């Protein structure tokens, strides 16, 4: 009578913004990372009265639908309209919102595999109507297909579930650092995009490798400005004891980057040192999951 | 400085809805008619200040951006996000709002030809905004597009300004009747729509003629359950005195007929003695006008 879903935080290393007025085509092409640290959406479901309420949940406390617009756009679709009854959705993110994490996409997936599972459905049907109230609600996106492929994702081809076409690479023993700072709150940088970005990708497909990504993902965060030069400096002091260049978490205030298990407790310090605030969580190469919550 | 422009009420005879992610694919299959009775939209313009902002009013009265979302959308759009002044559009109408007149594609495609006429555009570029507006807020499907055809129009082909099309038919000596009453406020009707409604059309390329319309479309409006039965008693009574059979305004409570110089004159006795309200207004053959306000 409670299911349990859990959805990736997804981070974007660099992208391309492929607006469509059909959902389901609307994308966008580019690299990311989903990290072992998520979204954890528990569906509560009871059956009885005169009345069908839907009710949402933000960290354990409740949330109005304009809060939750996307949360609610979703269980109103896979919520039956004759049911009576009462639907409890609780969300848990392990991060911010507005940081670049995805936490939208994953209450929305998460969401939408919980309810599909409780009301009937399936997966594809899910994730698109996920995806579809992500865009609608200018939520996101890559973060909903970046969640389903899993691990270290491309968007090859702009879409939506069961249109776009998103690849995996392969990597060893990787760990994702972050140092999430904030939010981000001009016509110059959209053309910077589109072609730093399908320049990166273009790149990233002729040298399929994390180290790759890294490289040509610091490049396209600086040649487009949207790199902040106060991230900048932290992320030239982090370089410092990193084989691989940090990053701009895409659409967020903060800085990644791939770490072994040395270079992290190293890349510690000097965080720490600074008085910034980091994270270390494992890149999640698994898919979604949904299912009865038995522990 | 002040532009004005005049889009005639639109009167669906019956229909059948084509819904797409795509606004400019989105449209509807059906018939209509254009009456001299419309919407005229004024817009004023002066340029100073350090402040851009744009004013809404609806017959004399300023209007909540809440209330006037479609004209605000238009008006957002062809008011340069650099323009520093004021925008006022004053919007009057010949027929209340949510009664089948088609109001909201007035206001719409009015305000995108004033506004694109001062700022800078084009008929195509004004009429697929109203258009895209429309459907962006559910405001219609087939106003807009059947008001760029003028008289009597006939959509053929599913879709927006520059995309979808729509064919006009001959007709003589006709004027339109209309019986207004009110606003509407099931799944089973919509497949009677999908099947009604295409055949309607396909009977009306058949006989391309006003007649055949006012007969297809009184079978439509009972076929499919749409029509009242409070209308259809008005409509059983107008019938014994109109050559032509009056039917539902599609989407509105109230009825309407092409009738003669003369059935006129002897349906105004019945209707005034039923103590309906009735309006007569001519089959507006133009198309929407707009230029500036000179008298
Ligand atoms: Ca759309
Ligand atoms: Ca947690
Ligand atoms: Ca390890
Ligand atoms: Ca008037
Ligand atoms: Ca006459
Ligand atoms: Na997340
Ligand atoms: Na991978
Ligand atoms: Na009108
Ligand atoms: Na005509």
């Amino acid at each position: 009578m409670l299911i349990r879903a859990f959805i990736p935080a997804h981070i974007t290393a660099f992208f391309v913004p492929v607006f469509h007025e059909e959902p389901l085509k609307a994308g966008s092409l580019g690299a990311g990372v989903n990290l072992s640290k998520g979204t954890n959406v528990f569906a509560s479901i009871e059956t009885g009265t005169l009345e069908r309420h839907i009710h949402v949940a933000f960290n354990g406390e409740p949330v109005k639908r304009e809060e939750a617009e996307i949360t609610y756009y979703v269980a109103e679709k896979l919520v039956p309209k004759d049911f009576l009854g009462e639907v409890e959705v609780w969300q848990y993110f392990d991060f911010p919102n507005g940081y670049g994490f995805g936490n939208s996409a994953g209450g929305a997936l998460g969401t939408a595999l919980a309810l599909s599972y409780a009301f009937g459905g399936t997966w594809l049907r899910a994730a698109q109507l996920a995806h579809e109230a992500e865009v609608k609600h200018k939520g996101g996106l890559g973060d909903v297909i970046g969640q389903l492929a899993g691990g270290i994702e491309v968007r090859i081809k702009p879409g939506g579930p069961g249109i776009g076409v998103t690849d995996n690479l392969f990597f060893e023993d990787y760990k994702v650092l972050v140092v999430p700072l904030g939010r981000l709150s001009d016509g110059d940088v959209v053309k910077a995009i589109e072609v730093e970005g399908r320049k990166a990708l273009e790149e990233l497909l002729k040298e399929p490798k994390p180290e790759r990504m890294m490289v040509l993902a610091r490049n396209f965060a600086e040649k487009t400005g949207l790199l902040p030069g106060e991230l900048s400096e932290i992320a030239r002091e982090l370089d410092k004891v990193l084989k691989n260049p940090s990053s701009m978490i895409m659409l967020g205030k903060g800085l990644f980057a791939l770490v072994r298990d040395e270079e992290a407790e190293k890349a510690k310090q000097l965080l720490s040192d600074m008085n910034l605030p980091y994270d270390i969580a494992e890149i999640y190469t698994e898919r979604p999951k949904v299912g009865r919550w038995v522990g």
